[PDB]
């Protein structure tokens, strides 16, 4: 993949290209304003070491942080997320893989709607990363999820266990 | 109604419980090898929105997938039956309501001895619910008959115009 980060609006500014995943772009990008998505997927981070929010961006251009929902100008790491060609999670409603179990293989962009959950308390990621959305129709903080187990809601780094929409990572060409 | 699925045999396993329609059940339930039909009068189908092999069951207990003469562990789908205090059926030698007429209000063990067809080629249901079976004494393939028209075998969802027995959805609680 390709991504490149500018200092200010409009693709202006110093930048900075990335190939790969990066854990503190802070001496070479002062602030993120801007960002050109080349190709594939990304998440971006807030601080380095893939800690504080994070925004998942695909292929396209973002003149400004608004246009990746961004709260602000502090971007200090990103990930480039595989491509899979399949994706299938599980959900379950209680901590460490108990209560009811949901498996899925396509995007929801309500839970609430379509299998009544507002919360998940645990899951595992069996094949693809997907992107967890405290909010319906993709919306509110974001959290990715890549392959493997997260016993708590703690582990994909939420607060809570609020969840509204899943939507799996699939590259724009 | 009520009935209860299990991924495993005797009962065993991931379970999920249904007391009215459902047209995908791959969320809840991986395969299906067992079902436990507290009430009601129940079509199980192979895939989602009520297609492939059809199954039917009525209050009891299947600890085998034998046990509802099904074909293999796949159920994506059900749907509880509706009981009818009568039931009327009209059966056609011909495609589209032409060639004799037979009209039956009672369960048919044999068609081929009773009323010497082997093959229904157009059906009228009038009057509640009916299960029709590729062969004699209510084995072999199934197919739900609810009130309507069927102008041809496709439309029951056959594979031919063969009939074997014909047996009124009929409850025992």
């Amino acid at each position: 993949g390709k991504i490149t980060f500018y200092e200010d609006r409009g693709f202006q500014g110093r930048h900075y290209e990335c190939s790969s995943d990066h854990s503190n772009l802070q001496p070479y990008l002062g602030r993120c304003n801007s960002v050109r998505v080349d190709s594939g997927c990304w998440m971006i981070y807030e601080q380095p070491n893939y800690l504080g929010p994070q925004y998942f961006l695909r292929r396209g251009d973002y003149p400004d942080y608004q246009q990746w929902m961004g709260l602000n100008d502090s971007i200090r790491s990103c990930r480039l997320i595989p491509h899979a060609g399949s994706h299938r999670l599980r959900l379950y409603e209680r901590e460490d893989y108990r209560g009811q179990m949901i498996e899925i293989t396509e995007d929801c962009s309500s839970l609430q709607d379509r299998f009544h959950f507002n919360e998940i308390h645990s899951l595992n990621v069996l094949e693809g990363s997907w992107v967890l959305y405290e909010l319906p129709n993709y919306r509110g903080r974001q959290y990715l999820l890549r392959p493997g187990e997260y016993r708590r809601y703690h582990d994909w780094g939420a607060m809570n266990a609020k969840v509204g929409s899943l939507r799996r990572v699939i590259d724009i060409y």
